[PDB]
């Protein structure tokens, strides 16, 4: 019931670089995940133009940011197009991406890690701040799946039994011990304002009552 997959070698190499390189500007992970959510929302909106029943799984197009200081998790959920199981396996770890090698070669030539999203691999910037990432996703054409990886060269995929999501993708960042600033309301607001000011979907930052 839990399938384990190896990352393609260049993706494993990229994840190691992101994990081991000294780089203080870690807040760009949030811009990259919000960007991915925006792209997925653009896609379901586009498909709904010619087939409105594709919104039968939910008409609201939005992005929610949910910090949990108890679990030490930051969750990003969107109601975009979501991913099939094949989407997860093909595009979240087993296949090359010409952008993966291009990015590592650009880094070799002096580029900055913050350029990662130009190479189509911005998701992996999550590993700047997370020791483990869980991705829960639901596409209209498939069931709900959970992808998960703590790097180390492998990821798992399983059918997900948790709260049904309707449609979309939820990224759960299990934060590293020294990266808990990204659970603070003021810090998240600062990052969204700086980097995601023009995203064309409502971004709601959930709050927590103190301890
Ligand atoms: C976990 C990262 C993430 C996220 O944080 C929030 C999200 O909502 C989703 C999505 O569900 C999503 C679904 C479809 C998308 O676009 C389909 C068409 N395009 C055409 C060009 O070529 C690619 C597909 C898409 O665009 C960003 C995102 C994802 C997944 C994701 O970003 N992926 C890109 C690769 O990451 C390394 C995986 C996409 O597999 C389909």
């Amino acid at each position: 019931e839990v399938e384990t997959f190896a990352f393609q070698a260049e993706i494993a190499q990229l994840m190691s670089l992101i994990i081991n390189t000294f780089y203080s500007n870690k807040e760009i992970f949030l811009r990259e995940l919000i960007s991915n959510s925006s792209d997925a929302l653009d896609k379901i909106r586009y498909e709904s133009l010619t087939d409105p029943s594709k919104l039968d799984s939910g008409k609201e197009l939005h992005i929610n940011l949910i910090p949990n200081k108890q679990d030490r998790t930051l969750t990003i959920v969107d109601t975009g197009i979501g991913m099939t199981k094949a989407d997860l396996i093909n595009n979240l770890g087993t296949i090359a991406k010409s952008g993966t090698k291009a990015f590592m070669e650009a880094l070799q030539a002096g580029a900055d890690i913050s350029m990662i999203g130009q190479f189509g691999v911005g998701f992996y910037s999550a590993y700047l701040v997370a020791e483990k990432v869980t991705v829960i996703t639901k596409h209209n054409d498939d069931e709900q799946y959970a992808w998960e990886s703590s790097a180390g060269g492998s990821f798992t995929v399983r059918t997900d039994t948790g709260e049904p999501m309707g449609r979309g993708t939820k990224v759960i960042l299990h934060l590293k011990e020294d990266q808990t600033e990204y659970l603070e309301e003021r810090r998240i607001k600062e990052i969204v304002k700086k980097h995601s000011q023009f995203i064309g979907y409502p971004i709601t930052l959930f709050v927590e009552k103190e301890r």
